[PDB]
């Protein structure tokens, strides 16, 4: 059938989920015309003819699609190895968001580019209200962007440095938690490294999940890193137990001065694992801790999220896990402006001219995301 | 500027047919990269081996649901060229016939010729008019490029005047869908170049179409564009700048030709030929013998005449003017309309009696040389998908 394949070739070029869909064969001829035009690799016909036919309507359409230029920085609100989040607003809508930029340089520098995929589809596709959205995808020669709904109310890791957490609060972000990563779950990934930093507060002050690409990792993912284990999803209920920990007690539970002695006190769980002496915490809130911080083959979550909904620490008359977001969250942020960083603290290399085809712009194409 | 306004604009230059960056010259550039990056030479940049094996499974399946030489049943090889061959085929799955021409990007790369094709490919895929052979799919491979055409079975103009001698009745007909041929060339911003009885088809009713648009130019603000016996003196003086007006001058050959039997520069050396054609004030005579009325010979003098004041430089509607159109069988709104002079005996919709049906060669698949850097043998041809 010809109309029946002609059919299912329009579906790839208009379905967002597609690797050759509109916007991903633009980033395609894009980075081919920034790979290409060299003095160097135009004294080849085929280079330099081609550049000549394209390179006034590539000009042309680098302006009309969305460009670092559009968005006003406002503040740089992170940092990473590989780049920054910028509070920033958009020129033309005034509507403000939080991007992520991720330096090309950097990335083909370290040879690490290919971990921001998994990130990007989480993001742009989850389509919940415990996952972070990605609302636009972008890139230019020099770097990645994120555009992202700015999530005010700051991170755990903040509120945990703010507040003397009481089990009360201690129940409803673990519950939160216990949802997005159910939500991940659901949607076939598996997030590795849960942590109070992937964990962000919005204007209501409730959790959402964010960067999907050692105190916090579980036995089986440090030894899966050494090329011949492997891990489920049970290695994200590891880190659920991290968290509840260092929220009632205020160190991670293998916390030491080296990475080596983490690393060991980690594998040495049954040993390692202790309440400090003058410890307030419930007999459920240990029992819900030990039944995290415990070998895969027997740890809570193994057999779904429903055994952990049904843990005695859950238990509460403040709230529901069906009705859990619509609640008055403990922390509610004080929503002066938006452009408000009270909850966040405050703090350039150019490729070599080639000499021949490097191809820095290939490990980048597709990448480029519009939700329209 | 809105920014809905830019998304919509980009939509367009994605949609639109003739725009260089629609989603099939998307595809082709993906394709072609592809095709380029995947030697093992290359592959030792992680760059180019990480993309490939990202990319290589979904472009062996599109290569699979786009259009392919595999979706067409070779019937007969129906002409041949320098750089490749006119095959009579048959659509697999819908059992329609077509004229597929195909050129070979080897042959092209070698000997650095591979721009041609695209003035021919705009010509049938945007001319949309009942005298210019249509280009319904335009598709590639990584050896060739493919034209799926309208299969012309009433065969050339060199076959139908051997085979006849044409009155002023018949003359004007075919002189008169040339005519609407040139206008709706020239109309497009083009000039043929190289107008001979060669390029004008029949089709199965017997009505003319032009063809064969390798030798054709696009004219700038101005009109401007840079066999012996159908040549123009303005080009023999080169041998520059030429209008619309060289194209005019081929139809009064052909005229010519038509009504007389013979070219009206005719000479046994090409010398004596080209020296007819300088000296056309003296050399261009009408036998005396004749059943041309003085209308023809005005029509043919009108064209066969220095470019400064030949018929046609202002326009097509000076021409369609002229007395030698007037008749009483049709009109120009009425002329595609009438019984062709010469309407072909069809046996089958695979009949090739109107051509002389030529032996297929299937033997030279030539090798360019495994890419040790990248070459982008593939880049000049991205662009050239066409569906309609
Ligand atoms: C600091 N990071 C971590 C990261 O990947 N993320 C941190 C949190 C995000 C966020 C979403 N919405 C936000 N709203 C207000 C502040 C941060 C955010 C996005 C994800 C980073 C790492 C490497 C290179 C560059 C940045
Ligand atoms: C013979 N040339 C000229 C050519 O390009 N064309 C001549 C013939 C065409 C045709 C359309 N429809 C047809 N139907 C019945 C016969 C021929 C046709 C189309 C155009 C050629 C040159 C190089 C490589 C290959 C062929």
């Amino acid at each position: 059938s010809f109309e029946t394949r002609f059919e299912k070739m329009d579906n790839l070029l208009r379905d967002p989920k597609s690797e050759v869909n509109s916007d991903c064969l633009l980033d395609g001829l894009d980075a081919l015309v920034y790979d290409l035009d060299f003095p160097a690799l135009r004294k080849n016909k085929n280079i330099d003819n081609f550049l000549s036919r394209y390179k006034d309507t590539i000009n042309k359409i680098r302006d009309l699609r969305m460009k670092a230029e559009d968005y006003e920085v406002v503040k740089v609100i992170g940092r990473g190895a590989f780049g920054e989040v910028q509070l920033v607003r958009h020129k033309s809508t005034r509507k403000v968001y939080a991007m992520k930029l991720l330096s090309k340089f950097e990335m083909i520098k370290r040879s690490d580019s290919a971990f921001f995929w998994e990130e990007r589809d989480i993001m742009a596709f989850a389509n919940s209200p415990w996952v972070v959205q990605l609302f636009y995808a972008f890139q230019d020669d020099r770097y990645l962007y994120m555009v992202m709904e700015y999530m005010p109310g700051g991170d755990l890791v903040n509120l945990m440095s703010n507040y003397d957490v009481p089990e009360k609060w201690a129940r409803f972000y673990t519950a939160e938690v216990v949802l997005a990563l159910d939500a991940i779950h659901s949607m076939g990934f598996i997030h590795r490294d849960v942590k109070p930093d992937n964990m962000l507060l919005d204007k209501s002050g409730h959790l959402k999940l964010a960067d999907f690409g050692p105190d916090y990792i579980s036995p089986e993912v440090l030894k899966s890193q050494g090329g011949d284990g492997y891990y489920g999803r049970e290695c994200d209920w590891w880190s659920v137990g991290v968290f509840l920990y260092e929220m009632l007690v205020g160190d991670t539970p293998f916390y030491a001065d080296s990475l080596v002695g983490t690393y060991s006190k980690i594998m040495n769980h049954k040993n390692s694992l202790t309440f400090p002496d003058d410890n307030d915490i419930s007999k459920e809130a240990k029992n819900l801790i030990c039944a995290f911080l415990t070998d895969r083959e027997v740890r809570l979550g193994r057999n779904g999220v429903e055994e952990i909904k049904r843990h005695l620490f859950f238990k509460n008359d403040q709230w529901a896990w069906e009705t859990l977001r619509d609640t008055v969250a403990p922390v509610v942020p004080d929503l002066s402006s938006d452009i408000d960083t009270s909850n966040f603290d405050d703090l350039e290399e150019t490729f070599p001219i080639p000499k021949a085809f490097v191809g820095n712009q290939l490990p980048f194409v597709g990448f480029t995301y519009y939700s329209n």
